[PDB]
């Protein structure tokens, strides 16, 4: 199957779970695209894949990253019924909306009608080697979920 990633890192942290997972499902007989948002990628691509996973680290108050408001609007004029998909990012608990931009991508995911097929992932600041065993599960419990 053909998978996109698209994820949002500023001071790197969603980025390296991002690289985990990735590296973790191109070890299987699956291609995967692994796309930053700081790119620019416009949201129709996500109806060209067989699954979709969304990294992204919360922003201000409770808020997404200010590189996917753009993509996230677009959201709502693509057809994702069918597809497989999950989120993922890093997170603070110095903040009280602890990592929503995982939640808000998830909603937004369900209602364009992806089969979101895992909980979302939350990993505090910088993985540490249980954080990144989390990714190597994460990815792994996707491709399950492919067929
Ligand atoms: C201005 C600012 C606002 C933030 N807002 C939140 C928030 O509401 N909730 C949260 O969990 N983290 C929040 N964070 C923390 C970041 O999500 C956290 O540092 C994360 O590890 C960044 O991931 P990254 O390294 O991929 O950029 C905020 C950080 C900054 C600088
Ligand atoms: O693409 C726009 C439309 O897509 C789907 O029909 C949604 O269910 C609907 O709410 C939205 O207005």
């Amino acid at each position: 199957s053909k998978l996109v990633m698209i994820f949002a890192s500023m001071s790197g942290n969603t980025e390296e779970m991002a690289d985990h997972i990735a590296g973790v499902i191109r070890e299987t007989e699956n291609e995967i695209e692994v796309i930053d948002i700081m790119d620019s990628p416009e949201a129709s691509i996500l109806e060209q894949y067989d699954g979709i996973i969304l990294g992204a680290y919360t922003w201000g108050d409770g808020d997404l990253p200010d590189d996917f408001l753009d993509f996230y609007d677009a959201m709502d004029s693509i057809d994702l019924t069918g597809k497989k998909a999950a989120v993922f990012g890093s997170c603070d608990s110095a903040y009280p909306k602890y990592g929503v931009a995982v939640d808000i991508l998830i909603e937004k995911l369900q209602e364009r009608g992806a089969a979101v097929v895992l909980e979302g992932l939350k990993v505090e600041l910088t993985p540490e080697d249980e954080d990144v065993e989390k990714c190597l599960q994460f990815g792994a419990e996707f491709v399950k979920h492919l067929s």
